[PDB]
């Protein structure tokens, strides 16, 4: 076991690990590369540092679930709002029955444990953002196809989707007894929409199709 | 009393700066000017003094929520919506105050540490059985849209209020404490709320006592 045969995605999943265990702060680069069975120099073959390490590992679940997002906003189809639907409510299912994701969305949600280090938070930052930008499109070809109240604003509409849904992510994580990350996400998520969509575009409460491709 | 006050403070200040792990009771008592002695008589540990911060502000913002459900007045929407436009409002003014929120709402580090998790499970619980006390009160007095399920409305307005703070904390610039916290929270009400029975986009007057 030469460091140098460490493959990125193995030192991703054991840092991964390492992280919902121990927490980002205690997590160190000789227990990384201890737990995908190395020691330190497997780990700097791939990362120079920590920070390199996490954003890997954030990027590798951000990047997939931004493209759903991008393609609810396409011209070739003329559904939205249902598109929307249909990709954040899989998410919630799939971050429910995936513990593996749940933890690494978890440990985005945690943030930085002090004032000290803003490291989480910017990743945050333009991880929100991102999610925004998307959300705002898919709107905004709604309001354009006759599928939004009159006046209804995408920005502001996106703005209130990534509210209540980032509340109920927060409060999934605290007490899963009393917010349940299914069932609460998809109520808040029809509840924002039915706020800026038209009655009549799609069925509250209804399981879609996942998006095709 | 005014010893636990000024430890608390201080404490305040290291917990926000340094994070609950690399903050210890020596570092607490050199800021807030004390012996060992001293603060121990107080609190015997981290934990201990965490749960006194918490309380100083979680306390008395239960006794606001809880009173929007007195059997004594006949607008408890009203006056749950006026508790949280105020409380936002004053998180956005006071820094000192939104710093010990933040405090309170940043997760610990692992699935291992628990017991700041252990107060935001109670702290999460003790506000959503207020926010439901009141809007079932509503749900009596004929507020509330036909069907609309009190322990549901409550949820809706217990995510929409963390997802407010939530967004704020990450990024201030884009999420406006006062102006998007009053826009989700009347939201997450006409949802639930008929017509008519608050007025929405304004800042209502102080609720009495
Ligand atoms: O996009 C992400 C960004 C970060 Cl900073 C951390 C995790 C991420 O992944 C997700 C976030 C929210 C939902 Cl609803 C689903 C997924 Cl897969
Ligand atoms: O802001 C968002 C809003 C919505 Cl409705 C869906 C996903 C979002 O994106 C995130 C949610 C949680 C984390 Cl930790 C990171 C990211 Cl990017």
């Amino acid at each position: 076991k030469e460091d140098t045969q460490a493959t990125r995605e193995g030192i991703l999943d054991a840092a991964e690990a390492c992280f919902h265990e121990h927490g980002v702060a205690r997590t160190t680069l000789e227990m990384i590369g201890a737990r995908a069975g190395y020691t330190r120099g497997a780990v700097y073959w791939h990362f120079k540092n920590k920070s390199e390490v996490l954003a890997a590992i954030v990027e590798r679940v951000h990047l997939p679930f931004m493209q759903e997002l991008e393609r609810t906003s396409t011209d070739q189809r003329d559904t939205p709002v249902h598109d929307l639907r249909a990709v954040m409510i899989h998410s919630f299912i799939e971050l429910s029955e995936d513990e593996r994701l749940r933890k690494t969305m978890e440990i985005m949600l945690r943030s930085d444990a002090s004032a000290n280090t803003r490291v989480l938070t910017e990743m945050q930052q333009a991880g929100f953002r991102d999610a925004l930008d998307r959300m705002e499109r898919a709107l905004r070809r709604a309001r354009d196809l006759g599928q939004l109240r009159e006046g209804a604003d995408p920005k502001i509409a996106a703005r209130m989707l990534h509210a209540t849904v980032l509340g109920v992510l927060h409060g999934a994580m605290v007490e899963p007894e009393l917010m349940d990350l299914k069932r609460d996400g998809m109520l808040a998520l029809d509840m924002t929409l039915a706020a800026y969509v038209k009655d009549g575009v799609f069925v509250p409460g209804t399981v879609p199709e996942p998006l095709p491709e």
